[PDB]
DNA sequence: GCCTGTCTTACACAGTGATACAGCCCTTAACAAAA
């Protein structure tokens, strides 16, 4: 795991905390911009291309049949096989959370100049409220694909809510919802093994079980060291949905994840506790019904680094992570590295 | 047939202690109006 630092163009305001990178075809773009978008790039979408430890984001474009979606702060996403992005929730420029799903895709791929498909699929049934810092994933069974979304946190419910504090968030319930986006309905499965609210926790995908890892319960204020395996079996149309808990689970809250092999994941970074920070690194090898989570050799950090308070981050692909920390002094607002694996 | 920060001074005005100017109630006698 080699870390470098990355130096960046003009337009190095729009990366924030909460943002997201999509993969398609070896080529990462950037989501989630600060601000709203501008005339230089109106989707709010953008080519996001290291060459030679330097990152150009360039703007990308959207088809004539596509939605324009908000920028969007800590969403849920996921990667759906026509190869597809799923994005669901996060938090608007203006502190709104949406409970919209949309669908990214390629549309045109021309001289190696993309144009983007944003879809905005209609959810009924029982939809999850808005949130952001939930988990979305795609599962496999029985030859059908079923989403599975979990977690979070949102607003107080319109009853509850008032303006002195008007911004505080509760951990949604813990409620596993199963997305079915050939007919844009969802519905909701309350588990017995899933007691508290959980969010800004890891989630990985195999086959027909999603694996839930870490994360922060605000309640209780605790980051806890479970890890939860949620198997869904589709027969026909009736799903039934299983959870287990299963000891040696990592505590950590907003780490990131990157896939470097088939059936082996890296987790790198995140916070154990509100003032440290998770500097070890972890690997995650799954079996068909077996999942194992090693220590690995922590990278060589920077002293800046080191002394961050925070960091934030997102998973590039070809398992490498793009990791930033904020500076003073003179004196950038961001200092960006490359972590690869 | 561009966008959009950064940079640079123009510009007005704030607000200092000093200073110039106007307005203040009188000060001589006498009538006298209200009470």
């Amino acid at each position: 795991m080699s870390l470098q630092m990355v130096t960046v163009g003009h337009n190095i305001a729009l990366i924030q905390p909460g943002f997201s990178l999509m993969n398609f075809d070896g080529q990462v773009f950037f989501f989630g911009q600060k601000g709203w978008p501008k005339r230089s790039c109106p989707t709010g979408v953008f080519h996001f291309d290291i060459k030679q430890n330097h990152l150009k984001l360039k703007p990308a474009i959207f088809s004539k049949d596509s939605c324009y979606l908000p920028p969007l702060r800590y969403p849920a996403t996921c990667s759906y096989k026509k190869h597809q992005y799923i994005i669901h929730g996060g938090k608007t420029p203006n502190n709104e959370l949406s409970d919209k799903i949309y669908i990214m895709s390629v549309a045109c791929k021309n001289n190696k100049k993309v144009t983007f498909r944003c879809t905005e699929k209609d959810l009924v049934g029982d939809v999850p409220e808005p949130r952001y810092g939930h988990s979305i994933d795609v599962v496999y069974s029985r030859g059908k694909s079923m989403g599975v979304l979990f977690g979070g946190r949102s607003y107080m419910p319109s009853t509850q809510r008032t303006t002195e504090k008007w911004n505080s968030v509760a951990d949604c319930l813990p409620h596993v919802f199963l997305i079915d986006f050939e007919f844009g309905c969802a519905t909701s499965y309350i588990l017995p093994e899933l007691q508290d609210g959980l969010s800004f926790h890891v989630s990985i995908a195999r086959n027909d079980t999603v694996y839930i890892l870490g994360g922060h319960s605000l309640a209780s204020n605790i980051r806890p060291a479970n890890l939860y395996r949620i198997r869904v079996d589709l027969p026909l149309g009736t799903p039934a949905v299983n959870c287990t808990v299963l000891p040696g689970g990592i505590s950590v809250s907003s780490a990131i994840l990157t896939q470097t092999n088939n059936d082996e994941f890296v987790i790198v970074g995140g916070y154990q506790l509100e003032n440290q920070k998770r500097m070890v690194c972890s690997l995650v090898s799954l079996g068909d019904n077996t999942i194992e989570i090693s220590e690995m050799e922590t990278p060589d950090w920077t002293s800046d680094i080191k002394h961050s308070k925070i960091w934030f981050g997102s998973n590039m692909g070809n398992g490498t992570i793009f990791l930033g920390i904020p500076g003073d002094n003179k004196s950038e607002a961001f200092y960006f590295y490359t972590l690869r694996c």
